């Protein structure tokens, strides 16, 4: 039995190439060192008001995406979050043990789910005995809350689940117009897109912010940088042999970093249409996840209302 | 049919109030109505339990309602931690209910979520079912009213998915409040589990007046604890309480205490007799939760499905 890393995936979620160069493109090598869990947190997008014809696109959005980053329903579980009653149920029974002033430190007219989704995040985690989870910055609290939970139950009844633990990287990508590029960026033209058409990369490319360095020359130190950065990434060279390469201007370098993330991506996206205009093959995906998932939940979950008092399901 | 849910908790403890004026009369409106009773046990865990205790609690709450005449082929009984769609949508009705609503619910030191928010697990215990009406106490009036509130807030949004619920003993020492459970004095409590003997006993205690000399006549302003005794024995007997005046005129409040005794210890002796039995077949209790829980599951998913449809979740398949 390998390390359990649990990952959740907002089915608005977009994917960058940051995402994908940094950790998704490892984590897809690694599927065989560790039991790898992409959850699709249909449940926790709820929370805010969706557009219900747009939520169903985006979850199977989502879905196809990480298919095509090579995650593997055979060897890693990847599933609709709302397939598996098991993270409802284990999250109800999870606030009978958080405390309320908990849920307050997270931060009226919201709406209770807004205020108690950090339980079901604890419930999604603790379900699959998780070793490990890749955290967010923005999510550190929220991680927190799920081994405080944990601990504060295993002390109650035993060692019922496994205290989760964040995991760190690891290819750096900056923010092209204020070289970290990140998924949450209120400013678009920061980032690049899994799913960008080739002109729209080769325009931010282009548009990414340098320096005015006389004579313009290549040189790791903010714009510039950034370019060399992404480039090796991509093609796994390293940035001295680059700048060998590069005499050139920096419409040199922008050029053929946007040549290299279009070539890959290309590759990345024929395999995401394939899978998501299959809406067959991707019910076979996520029929073959949940059961896989729910199996594996319902161990915990017994053990849980074992432990509780509850009267076992006949 | 209409469709009638009441959920009980796993307590074990119902009194002979609880009994006379609300199961007892349910009991013999199965033919008419679809009833569902839904043993709450994960309610219940919103206050901290003896796991064994819990245990024990449903299923002596499941041989009572039993024993007191719920049919498991007339009625859907069943416990609510054995139906996954109660948590289910639980946890979607949370999205549709503002932390206010809940922050009003009055009914502490550092509470837990489940007891905030357990007021949205009940608005889904009721609208899984198509609930037509919810026959709650004066102490729940404001949970159905919230869960009025969000099947009417969910139906404006995506159309009419669910359907919108519809809007006596006294303590034997201090027959001017209800028999309660909760009275520290347990003197005051006749439970339908109590031993006969050991109600007897309460009821030759149980309070009186200080007429000289004694009378029996129903006025419950100047005589609260004959009244009572009176209203306890048209209740247990059917007799109209004219009729008992007339058989104590010239009696003393002995021969009334009396009276109500061992009619109340005869309804008791019968139920009892039911229980035992039942509560010492676990297999047969086994057995009624099983169909219970599917029946529950059968009318549930249906309900929660059209609302995962709703709101855009990708189907199960
Ligand atoms: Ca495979």
């Amino acid at each position: 039995t390998k390390p359990i890393v649990f990952s959740g995936a907002q089915p608005s979620g977009e994917l960058t190439i940051g995402n994908y160069m940094g950790a998704l493109r490892q984590w897809v090598n690694m599927q065989d060192d560790y039991h790898c869990i992409y959850c699709i947190v249909d449940q926790h997008a709820i929370t805010v008001r969706q557009d219900p014809q747009n939520l169903r696109k985006a979850t199977l959005d989502t879905l196809a995406l990480y298919l095509a980053c090579g995650i593997d329903p055979q060897k890693s579980t990847i599933f609709v979050q709302s397939h598996v009653p098991e993270h409802a149920q284990l999250g109800w029974a999870l606030n009978c043990y958080t405390y309320f002033g908990e849920l307050s430190r997270m931060t009226e007219n919201i709406n209770a789910g807004l205020f108690d989704y950090p339980v079901l995040m604890a419930a999604d985690i603790l379900l699959y005995q998780t070793n490990q989870v890749p955290v967010g910055e923005d999510q550190k609290q929220h991680l927190e809350l799920s081994r405080d939970v944990a601990q504060r139950f295993n002390a109650i009844y035993g060692d019922i689940f496994k205290v989760p633990e964040p995991f760190i990287p690891g290819a750096r990508v900056m923010s092209l117009l204020e070289p970290k590029m990140s998924k949450s960026d209120d400013n678009r033209n920061n980032v690049i897109g899994l799913l960008e058409d080739p002109k729209s990369v080769v325009k931010k490319i282009k548009r990414a912010v340098t320096d005015s360095d006389e004579p313009p020359v290549v040189r790791y130190d903010a714009g510039v940088s950034n370019l060399l950065d992404i480039l090796s990434a991509v093609t796994g060279q390293s940035i001295p042999e680059l700048e060998q390469h590069f005499g050139k201007m920096y419409g040199h370098l922008k050029g053929e970093v946007a040549e290299a993330v279009s070539g890959m991506l290309t590759e990345l996206q024929e395999r995401y249409h394939r899978f998501r205009n299959d809406e067959a093959f991707l019910n076979q995906v996520m029929k073959e996840g949940a059961e896989k998932a729910s199996a594996h939940a319902s161990k915990t979950l017994k053990a849980v209302y074992e432990a509780i008092g509850f009267v076992a399901k006949p």
